[PDB]
């Protein structure tokens, strides 16, 4: 007799706290594979973290200014980083030195992505411009003019058709891969902080700096769900889908906590507690119940938190 189970919350309790950063922790991200935490910082550096541990593995160095971004390709064998100092870089993880640099931006670099086949990177920067990028060549394929303010996430959906950006100038834009035209512009306008595409490729997940997280069927341009109760009006707060147990939209937040929220019905489930400061990113493990947060440089640590559902 088969049974569907239902949890009513989550129970993430804190396992394990990862120091090591000399500044503000700015992204962590868990590999496909399962294995690492990559964390990265505005102290130029990336660190490498066991996933299931914790346990110190390495520093990727080389970056001349603060990271804002890392992230992993699929076979979890390249990390890319988007940095203060106008470039990214690629880098190979066993060896932890630079590939390539993608040198194109004029201001700094904020979010990027590889596509899933991994042949690609999107960034967005400062400069208000999305740039696909070519990971064997290392040059720039194309520029998109995609915003009138700096750009706040880019996020490939799974076949790598399409990217969402999203920016301050209040917009999210879904623009084609292969032409770099633009499919769809969704739109008073505040600021939009993080975007990323839903498990199902159907909807996305849209932060705005009104302390407000929202799901949007893209395609019908219609807001299904509404998540609030966190503080998210100054910085670009990651938000995720947290697919292994139970249905939880996560975030970090302004007053030092992270935010999980039931997906259908927007009720708060957990809060955790522990940071010391704005939890700026956090990222949901590909197969187990665990959770990365990541704060400010009053705290600087990474936290790794475990639930059994
Ligand atoms: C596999 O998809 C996952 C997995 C984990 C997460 Br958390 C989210 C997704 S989803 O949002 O992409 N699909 C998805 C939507 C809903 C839903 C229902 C009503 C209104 C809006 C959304 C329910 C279950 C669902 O599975």
């Amino acid at each position: 007799t088969q049974s569907k189970p239902t949890p009513v919350k989550p129970n993430y309790a804190l396992k394990f706290t990862l120091a090591g950063h000399t500044k503000a922790v700015s992204s962590v991200k868990f590999s496909p594979n399962g294995e690492w935490l990559a964390s990265s910082s505005a102290d130029k550096l990336i660190k490498i973290w066991g996933a299931y541990d914790g346990k110190f593995e390495k520093t990727i160095s080389g970056h001349k200014l603060g990271i804002s971004d890392v992230a992993w390709s699929s076979d979890s064998n390249l990390l890319v980083s988007a940095s203060d100092d106008k470039t990214l870089k690629i880098w190979d993880v066993s060896s932890g030195k630079c590939l390539k640099t993608l040198k194109g931006h004029s201001n700094y670099v904020f979010c990027c992505n590889f596509n899933p086949q991994s042949n690609l990177i999107v960034s967005g920067s400062f400069d208000e411009s999305v740039r696909i990028w070519d990971v064997k060549t290392g040059k720039c394929l194309k520029t998109l003019p995609a915003h009138s303010d700096p750009v706040s996430a880019v996020h490939f959906n799974r076949d790598g058709s399409l990217i969402v950006s999203s920016s301050y100038d209040g917009l999210c834009r879904i623009w084609d891969t292969a032409s770099g035209q633009c499919l769809k512009t969704l739109i008073d306008n505040p600021p939009v902080s993080f975007v990323k595409f839903s498990p199902n490729g159907k909807y996305i997940l849209a932060a705005t700096l009104d302390n407000t997280l929202k799901l949007w069927d893209y395609s019908k341009g219609k807001c299904l769900k509404t998540y609030t109760g966190h503080k998210n009006e100054k910085y670009c707060i990651f938000a995720n889908f947290s697919v292994t147990g139970g249905k939880w939209i996560v975030s970090g937040s302004e007053d030092n906590l992270v935010y999980i929220w039931n997906l259908q019905t927007k009720e708060i489930v957990q809060k955790l507690q522990g940071h010391t400061d704005v939890v700026i990113s956090t990222a949901c493990h590909p197969t187990e119940n665990i959770i990365a947060s990541a704060a400010l440089e009053n705290d600087k640590t990474i936290k790794l938190w475990k639930s059994d559902c």
